[PDB]
């Protein structure tokens, strides 16, 4: 009952725009270039129509599932978002605490405003994963992985779509990064560097930012454990498809050999249901978490995750799904 009265994820965004400095809100909101993919990440979900089954018995809903062999309370997890401390003083420590309370997983940015150890201490019982860039400096890359293994993180999400930073026009206009990303991130990396990381760690490895069937198959062939279908929140290459539109081609391409996840434009419970109906194991949210932080730190993130949880529960119930095992491709049809 905290004010203003926010009852959906778009209310959290509207609140954030009213309290964040322009250049911070713009950094978090922006897509790349004309933001074609940004609009489509959202619009594409509306074109997938639901076909609810009546009279299935939805008295008891169970949202529980597993990610990479680890139980979660719901198929709705926190994605890596850099610079959470610009949204709230507690930053990633607030986030992990909310994930611990919800029983869901947090993917930590490889350049978070909090250390791998600090986040493990704030959230010792939270399911925690590390998002990894392969830096030009492979010694710091290796150290992050070792620190993740040591601090009880359960997987590496290696981001492969950012050899350079996307062109976000508001960040250029605000004089808000591309030059710094280009100093640290290695744009030379290939499947050879994936072989290296696959040998470096026995943690589960997900390739984050695949949009092609052939690349997904290359990821399976290299012993990777998951695909995160991502266009990096439409902040990298503008004019790529919406993740919900390429998800089915990627699911088909991997023939059940690895878990397939989605991010990009998840705002509502029906977005989660549509993604699972098309074969995603779970979805990740980026921006909604930041809007949560901007509203009220830990409680704001908990609020956003609880809103998505309960929207998802209702969408499951109204569609005749008592649990995620019964969510099938006949629930959806593109229009
Ligand atoms: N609390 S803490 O001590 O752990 C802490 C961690 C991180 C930072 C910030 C940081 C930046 C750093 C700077 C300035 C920045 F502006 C950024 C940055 C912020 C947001 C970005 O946004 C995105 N990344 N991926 N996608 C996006 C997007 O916006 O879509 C990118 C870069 C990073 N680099 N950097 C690197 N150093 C090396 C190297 O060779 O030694 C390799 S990485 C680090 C340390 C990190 C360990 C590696 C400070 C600490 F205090
Ligand atoms: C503000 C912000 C910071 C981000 N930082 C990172 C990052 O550090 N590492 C990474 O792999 N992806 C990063 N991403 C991409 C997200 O992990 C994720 O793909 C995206 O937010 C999903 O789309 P959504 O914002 O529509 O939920 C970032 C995205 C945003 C919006």
């Amino acid at each position: 009952s905290m004010l203003p009265r926010l009852i959906c994820i778009n209310d959290y965004e509207q609140h954030a725009k009213s309290v964040l400095p322009k250049s911070i809100y713009d950094y978090y909101r922006s897509g790349a270039n004309d933001e074609e993919t940004l609009a489509d990440n959202i619009a594409a979900f509306s074109r997938w129509k639901l076909y609810p089954r009546m009279l299935r018995n939805v008295a008891e809903t169970d949202l529980s599932t597993s990610v990479l062999g680890q139980r979660v309370s719901m198929p709705i997890c926190v994605g890596a978002t850099a610079m959470q401390r610009m949204a709230h003083v507690d930053g990633e420590l607030a986030t992990v605490r909310a994930c611990q309370s919800l029983g869901t997983g947090m993917m930590l940015s490889s350049w978070a405003t909090s250390s791998i150890e600090e986040v493990a201490e704030a959230g010792p019982e939270a399911l925690r994963w590390l998002q990894l860039y392969i830096y030009k400096d492979r010694e710091v890359t290796k150290k992050l992985v070792r620190q993740a293994e040591k601090m009880g993180y359960k997987a590496i999400f290696v981001t492969v779509d950012t050899p350079y930073l996307g062109n976000r026009l508001d960040d250029v206009r605000n004089r808000f990064l591309a030059a710094y990303v280009a100093k640290a991130i290695d744009p030379s990396i290939s499947w050879e560097d994936i072989k290296w990381l696959r040998r470096l760690t026995s943690l589960p490895i997900v390739a984050k930012g695949i949009l092609r069937g052939d690349d997904a198959r290359e990821a399976v062939k290299h012993g990777l454990n998951g695909i995160l279908v991502s266009n990096h929140g439409a902040r990298q290459l503008d004019g790529v498809p919406a993740t919900i539109d390429v998800l089915p081609e990627i699911v088909e391409a991997v023939e059940g050999k690895v878990e397939v996840f989605l991010d990009g434009g998840v705002r509502k419970g029906t977005d989660v249901l549509k993604a699972l109906a098309l074969g995603a194991k779970a979805v990740f949210v980026g921006r909604p978490i930041v809007w949560g932080l901007a509203f009220q730190g830990e409680k704001g993130v908990q609020d956003v995750l609880e809103i998505l949880k309960e929207e998802f529960r209702l969408a499951m119930a109204l569609s005749g799904c008592q649990n995620v095992k019964v969510i099938d491709k006949t629930l959806v049809r593109k229009n």
